[PDB]
């Protein structure tokens, strides 16, 4: 149920960490793969501890093995973009993430970053907040549910969400260690929760301002997905682990802007909902690395979801594609929450979607060039 | 017998937990559930440390998750009551017992501390004070007795009461660690013993003064199932978990006001008796979360037990509904113990109801509105 | 799938290995055996610590244990030749590479240190700079990859390049154990990451000038034998360890002269390449402990590989003999990298080589005698 | 999950059994013990093959050993009452189904054939026909369902009503065996399927007349309980082995009189069932051991059962208390089908409890001395 | 990896089916459930032998537990149409093959037995000849393909192809097996062969005549899933168990009529090849119990197979929708081979659709009502 690699005497590995360092310092860069949704990771030696970004320096490497080019010329680059603490080598140690270009310098396909970023630059006199919630589900490396009976099933639903024992929580060392290393890394964890579905945990990031979300997102991602590692277990984010009654992965986001913040901040709410309510289809489409079949399994309209071909929205409504709290309402200013987004979304694509069709007022099946 | 996650390497989780925290601060929400008998945690992280309960924030959940609710509004809100230190966090994280309201700001229904705190602060100015015996079991995930042999049965009752040694005492690393915890915490713990069927501990929670007693007992039984997750184990407080000759699991409670603390109080103790020898049918259905079929089980009038269906008292006498001890009658002063209330009794239940019957000198059927 | 003696309790010998040093110091003497791949290790005590390489003693050892000699006088004679810190023992332990002579003072067959370090000082005012980059293959005892499914394979190549999860990167732990190990001894490894074949990996060592490279790499390569042993896996230096579609393990090395690093270094980056064309045979031979049947079961042309028999070069070429970098060929200067050598390659004989077909324009089928 | 006597090498029994008998013949006497549930068997030698049940001679045993007897006269006697082959010694040697009498030759509490008999004999010019449907589910060794996940359920129900393949049916091999043994030792067995839930079975016994559906059943019983203890399993009667969803457990039974299988009996059964109608208390009392408590936890009214608390009857309805086959009104004769008896019901019971309010138009809350 | 009844022991098991059974004769009834893909099977005990088909009795079942029916009346009943000798029971017992109707006794909606019939009788002077060749693969309790590393795969295809050896074939006695019971029970088989993905077989059933083609071919997966049952294996008729390089399961038709089979029969071949190539979108739809889903993975245009949107037909060519064998070519008469069914074809379907565009010249996207 557990990889081999985990069997390990761990003994061994911490007495061989607790040796001093010295003067070089290690760097691990960290990109985005072909795919939209792997990461690779890659490590090198610096001569001094770096104390911004803009100090480290390029790299590159073969995109003929990561899906990513092919031909004579499969050779990319990376470009430092955020700099965190490593908490897996802890300081003066760095994880760095990266860009990936290719060998004209060109953006690559799935470097979603390069237009998001411009994107933001045109409105940030309004301060966009963003605050993101993802769900994932442990597996062993057998594929089936860390904790799950061998070729069975749990009791069925009711008793996991929030639960406490060792009957009702299934793997919460994972959601610890990750918690407190995310805490260390300094990324901007919000909190946790067990959710409905035994062995599926969820952690909240927020609030992040412009650009930055999609890079902590990002970061907590691979912090989860090493100390998964370390602990012999996979984290999964498909949107619907397990066919049947069992409940699917979502990647739920907050959005607010300094109007909405303010004092009757509702109109400006209600004016975006509405103008969100006439691109259903493209937001579909921009909220899903496949284009939107992996979330045709997860928004059925069965459970507490609402239905893929439907677009809804109401106050304190679960079964929603666009929800406002009560309390917001009741205090005619705040945020509102898009439950559409799949667990497995790129928050490049998501944030940038919600900027285009909620600021920059864009209409049509395609995004402006300006 | 034991939990799959129990069973990764906690090394791993030691190592990442020794990292530096920072200056964010972890806050652990737990509150009661639709049953009345389990309980559901949540975490948050917050800016600073706060110095008392008032500074927490407010927080809300799903409702129709928990059996709390149902419909289109199912969203329930967490109101802090009472702070203490996190023992699996250590400083400067804390832990927060929370009450339950509705979408309209109303007490759910599980949410007896709402009346409990009213009827205490009814009657302060005589100081009364309660101190209550938790008994419980400690389970495999096979639902059998932990450290039993396998389908079936260890020796006769008799050596296990208070026993040592390898064959005598079942899981005490558990009760080590909880009583530790306990003490870190802030919780008010007064005492544990092994109890007479093996696998069965005990712990005393006291002297607590009016509402204090159940936030003390509802952490004390958290930090249990945490503890016991921690090692893999399932504690139990059903009443009867094995049927036949092995015991039962109750929560003997001791009760005493200013007036019995004096000299000659023990008239103030015989009234309270007397008073509470003609509501035992009341007393028994409030003892019980299921309203007393679950305490019919236990309480067969065989062992050291009271017959459900009569009521007695006398002084050192173990098999009668009320206990007078025999160093009280000796001093004519000092508390009496009711021995009625079941394992998984609501101690804000029990409270309440010996303070409507007692001082309030209420009767019939039903309880007085004020 | 593991040692044996990969079972014992490692905390009992951490507990031993806690105990403090005193005053004497163990020093641990390395040389290459016979067969010019494998290593041999001793150690022996020091009344105190030796600050240069300078200061320690000679030894001995019986070559006929070794297949480095016969007959009735077989011993042979150890030379220091340079000192690390110990990373298994601490400070102030050292590590000795040592030079092996025969009985008449004469270096032995596999003593390849001997002829590079004349060559190099013969060359010193042009200060050569070399870089070489050592991949590995993590075996189980049973000579099956490490973290291979029994008797099988895992899926195809693709998603283990450079990757991160418990099912795409396999004993990363023996990987960080070796990255902090070569650290705190001193060895000048520049960075790591995972290979295109599953349990395969890779290290870069460099920059380094002149004779300290093989010096470097061979501590290097120490160091990973222990500390595999330690984890109670092999490493294997094969170059084709699985024969199919699965791919090698090579050395390809940097090279480059002052010339060349100075601006327009192009032009002699260019005649070092127009001079290396010309010896493709007599590199071959040079680049393989076997004289090169080993590096054909790797060099056969597909994958990203360049064919035996076929001499190749050019500018961000992957699969060429010689590759130039992208960046090289815009700045006009930099250096270029050898992809012929082995995985088991000795580092002696490959820069030996390049600096006399390159630097003291050599011709011939054999080595000049000066 | 097996017994540990299952673990035995059988081919040596299987090379004992070969074994040439001889003279001499075994004969098994079964009774039922002092819960109305369970069976004892016992063993005795004899000369030679007895030829008809008036040819064996009465036995005794101790009754303070099973519950039917106390005090310083416990000896009860068997009367022998049916003679079968037996399947498991085969010829010549029997089965014997035994009445058990008191010291003083006084019925014991459990024989309720005594009084069956007479009531058939009462009624025998009218041809009582009787059929029914046991219901049972295989149980291994630690409690829970053969052939489950452990400590886990198997998928929803629906593919396992008279299901084919290893993932569909459990537990084949006992319920072959059991049908070949009861089509060998003579009983009258009528067909067998697999049942909603996952390892619940089915066989059907009849159509028998008068007093030996009874014996028939209960032989029936004893050989199922012997075959599974030869494959080391158990056999459970309990209406419902597992709560929640999944299936429970009846002993649906068919009636039917001269006049109903003739032209227009369907007048006969109609007024049969209107008396039927009026006792439906009487017959729930009959229709379990324990006075209608176990029948309790089936009789809910979901699935396709009907309420404890009601009576209904009609043509073709599975959720009715009588049912009434579609054929059967069709054709105007045949019988009708009583689904409320419970899986572990005593079949002289229920067909005495049939006799008395249908033929012998019986009232009141008591049965007629006569 | 195999079912827990699988280890239960089977000498047992023969000993109790070695007893010699007497007058009465068990018949097991067959038919296909609401899915239109699994089977359900019933046993009933019979007085005598039957010697024909049209001396069984009819039965019924319950179809609202295989998601044939519902609401008050879901009672179905069965009709015998094809007998055959039982391999599991030995003589004189009996298998059956039954027709499913409604209450009413109209045909239920996977009966399409009842339409073939009419439509082969209103062609039987041509008397159509028909040969199918079933693909399945063998699967463990857990999913995972039968004798292949955990976790992982095997060597790639190309020895496994009617390959021999203890690494070359898996599941042999399965094969068997089963062809010994095919040939004891009576039905019209061919031959098999190992497939060209390991654990992958193949058996050829025919020639057979109107109707008795599909009768034959569902009696053979019976057989089939039976002896998988026993051996504690999962047969599976996915026409595409493992995604990637491994191949699909194909059910290949052969079809032929009297005036193809004569000499110059050639001419009438190339006739119904040219019908058939006008109605590509009809016979795939009538190819798939999902309508085409199902073999959409499985045509994909690659290793041997034709494109699913694309009719081609061709002589001795492997790749096409049509195959016309060289030695059909060669002697100018025979048959037709027709390779888009799917492995969970019904037979029922797949020959109706054949008849009705071959040799009653239907045309459109319906089928004609008569
Ligand atoms: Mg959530
Ligand atoms: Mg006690
Ligand atoms: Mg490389
Ligand atoms: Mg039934
Ligand atoms: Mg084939």
């Amino acid at each position: 149920t557990t990889s081999a690699s985990s069997h390990l005497n761990k003994g061994i590995k911490q007495v061989y960490m607790s040796l001093p360092q010295g003067e070089k310092v290690q760097a691990m860069y960290i990109w985005i793969d072909g795919t939209g949704e792997g990461l690779r990771c890659k490590t090198r030696t610096l001569d001094s501890e770096p104390k911004c970004v803009e100090e480290l320096p390029e790299w590159n490497f073969d995109g003929s093995s990561t899906l990513q080019s092919e031909g004579s010329n499969s050779d990319m680059y990376l470009v430092p973009a955020a700099m965190f603490r490593d908490p897996f080598r802890k300081d003066p140690n760095k994880l760095v993430l990266c860009e990936v270009f290719k060998y004209n310098r060109r953006p690559a396909e799935t470097n979603l970053r390069h237009t998001c970023k411009r994107i933001m630059d045109m409105v940030s006199n309004q301060h966009p907040w963003f605050g993101m919630e993802q769900e994932y589900t442990l597996m062993g490396t057998d594929g089936h549910p860390f904790g799950w009976p061998s070729n069975g099933f749990p009791g069925p639903q009711g008793p996991y969400y929030c639960g406490v024992g060792a009957d009702r929580a299934y793997g919460r060392d994972i959601v610890e260690a990750h918690y407190r290393a995310c805490l260390y890394a300094g990324v901007k964890i919000a909190g946790t929760n067990a959710e409905v579905m035994p062995a599926q945990w969820e952690f909240q990031i927020g609030p992040c301002e412009g650009i930055s979300m999609g890079d902590h997102l990002w970061v907590a991602r691979f912090i989860l997905h090493r100390v998964c590692e370390d602990f012999g277990v996979i984290a999964t984010f498909d949107p619907k682990p397990i066919p049947g009654n069992w409940n699917g992965a979502g990647c739920h986001t907050n959005f607010s802007t300094k109007a909405m913040r303010e004092e009757n901040g509702l109109k400006y709410i209600e004016e975006a909902i509405e103008k969100l309510s006439k691109r259903h289809q493209y937001h579909i489409r921009a909220y899903d690395p496949k284009g939107g079949l992996d979330n045709a399994r997860r928004l059925t309209g069965f459970h507490e979801t609402s239905n893929i071909n439907d677009f809804s929205a109401g106050v304190a409504n679960r079964s929603a594609s666009i929800r406002i709290p009560r309390t917001v309402g009741q205090e005619k200013k705040g945020y509102f929450e898009d439950r559409r987004p799949s667990a497995n979304c790129d928050p490049f694509s998501v944030t940038e979607a919600l900027i285009r069709t909620c600021l920059l007022n864009e209409t049509g099946d395609e995004p402006f060039q300006y």
